[PDB]
């Protein structure tokens, strides 16, 4: 079935400026956007700004401005920091946007119209940090500002308080079957593993029925008024939820501008989502009550949620760093030194150790070496004599690499493809050293022409695999190997001789390096 690849990040509450947390999320969903692209999809980017609801407005209310202006200010901060951050989103969407509000409507009127929409109560505790019901489980005692004891939940330690409030309900407790049913038939739905075994779990002890609406003098009356019911205003979390939905539906002009909502998702063939990029703290919002609203509604499920170890929501500010370390340097340390933990060190000591080992001396080393005029004294790529057994062990490697890294990347695992890449990079390395080029110059020309050629080949391959994680520097390594535009990207590049010898290898500056390495 081909479609538009369509893959999102979470959309960032605007109470607070861009941060690390909002950087990773989005640089996943560039990472995995920029991957499909380069094997020749179309691809379909989306992230944005959530922006109604009580934490925004308080926020707005602590400023002293109205949550209009706030909303629109902090939305820019997210925008000039993503265009600082050189991502390739495809589109920025803000919950304000009135064709999202209309795209709100048209789905609670079809919840409502399905039957599964009721006039109820909501009496419980309730997270406005993380606009968050909570069960008396998942709460316990803390403290505030005021340093007085209170009531803070367990997921995120941010206060919790008691609602009483008639709402407009969701049947959550309706779905539960249907979604183990959709959990099991397609057990790569939820990634990593052990967080689609975390939803099971939830979701077979029993769901309660979801309130979908609250009181408009609770919410600051910031938030989407309910369709035929002017008093109460919508969930920020269905609203905010749906923005995967209003985005399926926009054409977007060259500028990044929504010029158009369109009726029928299908028209645009971005629907559903491909990959949902979310943080651990909002599984449960994509994982079971966004599904449930989508099969209400009659609408095709997502393919894949990936849900990292980081949270969504001691100063770490990553423009900062990249303006220090440089930024594909930044955006390969955070997607190689993370798994799904919030583990790993991502202190300057480590950064460097990567900036300098595995950047500098395993790739950057690696280039210079098959481009130097002293080894490769002809400026191209040499045409290869016969093969040795050892140089068909390192084109094996190179061969498989693609359909390796494929599987990671579409898992999806970042980190995992990365390794791939570098595994081979360093067996590339080793040849090198085995084969010592340089003594062949003098002494072998024929041998030289077949190291040579192998080492190049392999440098263009792991450097195609790794253009998503290093966009600029890729294009820098394929300029200096001379890899014509064509040869850059599409699935037939992966394959091991896509650029034949006689390729004149691209113009040398006096003193360049491709990463600096940095003192320690
Ligand atoms: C539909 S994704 C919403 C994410 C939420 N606004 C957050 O920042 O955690």
């Amino acid at each position: 079935v081909e479609k538009v690849f369509f893959v999102t990040s979470p959309i960032y509450y605007v109470n607070a400026a861009p941060h690390i947390g909002h950087v990773y999320s989005t640089l996943i969903t560039d990472v995995i956007g920029r991957y499909h692209r380069v094997k020749g999809e179309r691809v379909f980017a989306l992230t944005g700004t959530d922006e109604h609801g009580q934490k925004v407005a308080e926020a707005a209310k602590q400023k002293q401005v109205s949550p209009y202006d706030f909303t629109t200010a902090v939305a820019g901060e997210f925008k000039k920091c993503f265009e600082q951050m050189d991502y390739s989103i495809d589109y920025f969407i803000r919950t304000t946007n009135e064709q999202h509000k209309a795209v709100v409507k048209e789905l609670w009127t079809k919840l409502e119209q399905k039957g599964d929409i009721y006039l109820g109560r909501y009496e419980g505790w309730y997270s406005i940090s993380d606009e968050s019901f909570l069960t008396p489980q998942n709460i316990t005692d803390g403290v505030d500002k005021d340093g007085n004891p209170c009531k803070v939940s367990l997921e995120s330690g941010h206060v919790v308080t008691w609602v009483s409030e008639e709402n407009y309900m969701f049947r959550l407790s309706a779905f539960r079957e249907r979604l183990l049913e959709w959990y099991h038939a397609n057990p790569g739905c939820i990634v990593p593993e052990f967080r689609r075994r975390e939803v099971i779990r939830a979701v077979e002890k029993g769901l309660p029925d979801l309130s979908v609406s609250r009181a408009r003098a609770t919410l600051h009356n910031w938030a989407i008024p309910v369709p035929g019911n002017p008093d109460h205003c919508v969930y920020v979390w269905l609203d905010a939820l749906t923005n995967y939905l209003t985005g399926s539906r926009l054409r977007v002009d060259e500028s990044g501008k929504e010029v158009s909502l369109v009726d029928d998702f299908n028209e645009l063939e971005r629907f559903p989502a491909d990959v949902h990029v979310i943080g651990k703290d909002i599984l449960k919002f994509h994982a079971i009550y966004w599904p449930a609203f989508l099969l209400s509604a009659g609408l095709p499920l997502p393919k894949k949620i990936v849900a990292h170890g980081w949270w969504t929501k001691n100063v770490f500010d990553p423009v900062e760093k990249a303006e220090e370390f440089g930024y594909d340097a930044l955006k390969y340390f955070l997607l190689r030194e993370s798994g799904f933990s919030d583990d790993g060190d991502y202190s300057d000591k480590n950064m460097i150790a990567r900036l300098n080992g595995e950047l500098a001396d395993t790739l950057g080393n690696l280039v210079m070496r098959c481009t130097s005029a002293k080894i490769n004294v002809n400026g191209e790529w040499p045409s290869p004599a016969a093969y040795t057994e050892e140089d068909e062990s390192l084109i094996q490697l190179i061969k498989d690499l693609p359909g390796t890294a494929d599987h990671y990347y579409l898992i999806p695992d970042i980190q995992k493809a990365i390794i791939a890449v570098f595994d081979v990079l360093r067996a590339i390395n080793a040849y090198v050293t085995d084969m010592a080029p340089w003594k062949l110059v003098k002494t072998d020309p024929e041998r030289l022409r077949t190291v040579l050629y192998i080492t190049l080949e392999g440098v263009r391959v792991t450097t195609l695999l790794l253009s998503p994680i290093l966009p600029r520097k890729s294009v820098v390594i394929f300029d200096m190997l001379g890899v014509p535009e064509v040869h850059r990207k599409g699935i037939e590049n992966f394959e091991f001789g896509a650029v034949p010898p006689g390729t004149r290898l691209g113009p040398a500056v006096e003193g360049e390096v491709l990463f600096s390495k940095r003192s320690t």
